[PDB]
């Protein structure tokens, strides 16, 4: 008792999909030539300036069965919650949703564009729907949105669980 | 010339619809009977943590036409944002979406639950598609998901349109 010192190492894997490598490089004019390394250089800002005990992974892929692994991995491993922007896989991979919906953590999905607002075929969301919560159109901005949830979501599970779930 | 002393008195405005005032008094268990005056002191703390230099003010309404003059009487006067839950209005109201698109500020789309996870008819939000960007599913902690948003955004704004916009 009173052997365990606390508190948080909390790990984040962050999944981007399709097309998400090419920011910056075809567009977007729409955030000013943004990367999708910067995003994540971002992301780790947000952390700094937060003093925030929190780790993250970084991971993009064109493959829907990449995705997949990835979350697999993280189930048996270490990774506490997950963002995801699976981008066009969202409107038509039940596979993901399925494999978030027995992830058995906290997932929340992030899209740049306000998918709601764009062509028919883009407002279904089968990933989305198998997420904890959804944030879309607030471009890069949205990612550190993703990130104060997460943190907050995986602060509050801990004490919880812990100290008083719970001491051994 | 250096005649105006910065910066900001950040005025935001959070529009709640239909039947959220009841929140804490039949449900939300699913939040431990948090009110919606609760979400409101939340925002509030979460201005006084960041020592943020804003002002909120606070309306609810169960009337469509309530929601659209409280946006049309923002339009001319002191707002420089809109945080809404239009709620069980989001699916069917043309009229508030049309007023959200003429508002000429930026507007931030908030619900407690991910709307995507439940009922067909609740997936549609015409207001939604109106607002920059759209929260979902992360119940009172999403306002405050919003306010980081709209606090980033109007302070965005402001660096550009002035010292660099313009120094009269
Ligand atoms: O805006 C982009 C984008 C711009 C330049 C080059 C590649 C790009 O890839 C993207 C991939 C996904 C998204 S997204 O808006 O984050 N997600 C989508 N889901 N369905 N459609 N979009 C935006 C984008
Ligand atoms: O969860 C609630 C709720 C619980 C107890 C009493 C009243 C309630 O009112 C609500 C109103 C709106 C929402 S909402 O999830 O924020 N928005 C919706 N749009 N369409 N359906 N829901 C949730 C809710």
């Amino acid at each position: 008792a009173g052997l365990v010192p606390r508190g948080s190492h909390m790990k984040i894997l962050v999944i981007q999909g399709p097309n998400l490598n090419m920011l910056g490089h075809r567009d977007p004019r729409l955030y000013g030539m943004v990367t999708l390394d910067q995003i994540h250089e971002i992301m780790q800002t947000f952390v700094k300036q937060g003093n925030l005990d929190v780790e993250l992974e970084f991971f993009q892929t064109n493959f829907e069965g990449e995705i997949i692994d990835k979350i697999q991995e993280s189930v048996g491993s270490e990774y506490e919650g997950i963002i995801i922007n699976p981008g066009a896989f969202s409107h038509t991979s039940i596979a993901i949703a399925d494999a978030i919906m027995l992830a058995g953590k906290p997932v929340i999905e992030v899209h740049l564009t306000n998918i709601q607002a764009r062509e028919e075929f883009r407002k279904n969301s089968y990933t989305g729907a198998a997420c904890g919560g959804v944030i879309m159109g607030f471009g890069p901005l949205g990612y550190n949105m993703a990130l104060m949830a997460m943190v907050n979501i995986l602060a509050e599970m801990k004490a919880f669980q812990e100290a008083q779930k719970n001491n051994p």
